[PDB]
């Protein structure tokens, strides 16, 4: 009965299987609860220290930032936090697991990839001219959406980046509860273009489908890497399995899994990409340089309740 719960903003279809086998291989039972990020993070804040949860398994950096500021998060060890090769936070409170990078996919047979703009500001502009009204899709409650969003404030500003949305939401964008659900869209030629994480570029390639994805200028923010992470709550009373399960998802099995099933890039050196994928350096060098949990992903929030996108 005492069981290893988990609060995951990662997708219940990408990441079972890896849950499973934990289970199968340690013999520690796990609960796991899917939400997103923000849910997590407002489910915590509510349930103080009744919380049942044990680990924050986070879809994006901000959020782990944000848990941490708000002191939810126990100090980690040296040992955990020599195994990620990049992205450790300098708070120490949590381990990142993988890293994705922010991408724009788009249908190639609708749009040629030399029109496209250099900048993700550019982009409402674009769309306009191009008449692509209706056509555009974005997913505002996907965590990592929020995150570039976050981003922008950090880069441009709180003003840009609000006055870049309301330039996206004259557009009369189409909002998708998912990402394949948005590349689904593309391909079936209900919007021509979104922004979206590389992974879901790729496993849509490897099912045989074809699908633009274009890069905007290195540095630009709608490039932006991000890491998923995962840290450990202060009210836990499992710390020894959740520290079990955080090695775990540093472990050559999980991180395997990780490149190999869900195609993003791992954070421990030595675990192979194929050779026909965007190698995870070159994918970095187009990314800000930022500290992540500085991400200003509260604001992000706020900021796209109160132009209504979300
Ligand atoms: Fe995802």
């Amino acid at each position: 009965s005492p069981t290893l719960t988990i609060y995951s903003g990662r997708g219940q279809s990408l990441v079972e299987p890896l849950v499973k086998q934990f289970e199968a291989e340690t013999g520690i039972r796990v609960q796991v609860r899917y939400s997103t990020d923000a849910q997590i993070l407002a489910a915590l804040q509510e349930e103080g220290s009744r919380s049942p949860a044990d680990l924050f398994w986070a879809n994006t950096a901000g959020a782990l930032g944000q848990a941490s500021a708000k002191g939810l998060l126990r100090p980690l060890g040296e040992t955990l936090l020599e195994k990620p090769i990049a992205f450790v936070p300098a708070s120490r409170t949590w381990v990142p697991v993988t890293v994705r990078l922010r991408v724009l996919a788009y249908n190639p047979d609708r749009i040629k990839a030399e029109e496209l703009p250099e900048s993700l500001l550019d982009l409402p502009r674009f769309a306009r001219e191009k008449g692509l009204v209706g056509r555009v899709g974005w997913t505002p409650t996907y965590s990592s959406f929020q995150d570039m969003v976050a981003g922008m404030i950090a880069l441009y500003g709180e003003e840009k980046t609000r006055e870049w949305l309301l330039a996206m939401k004259a557009l009369a964008p189409k909002a998708y509860p998912s990402n394949p659900a948005m590349l689904d869209a593309i391909r079936a030629g209900e919007v021509d273009l979104g922004s979206t994480n590389h992974y879901y570029v790729v496993r849509f390639r490897r099912a045989g489908y074809r699908l633009g994805m274009h890069h905007f200028r290195d540095g630009d923010a709608g490039n932006l890497a991000l890491v998923t992470g995962a840290g450990l709550l202060k009210t836990s009373k499992n710390l020894a399995a959740a520290t079990r399960f955080l090695t775990y998802l540093l472990s050559p099995q999980a991180q395997q899994y990780f490149v190999g099933n869900i195609g993003e890039y791992p954070l421990v050196k030595g675990v192979a990409l194929d050779p026909n994928l965007l190698p995870l350096e070159e994918a970095l060098a187009k990314s800000p340089k930022l500290d992540l949990e500085k991400l200003p992903l509260d604001r992000a929030l706020r900021l796209l309740r109160e132009t209504g996108v979300l």
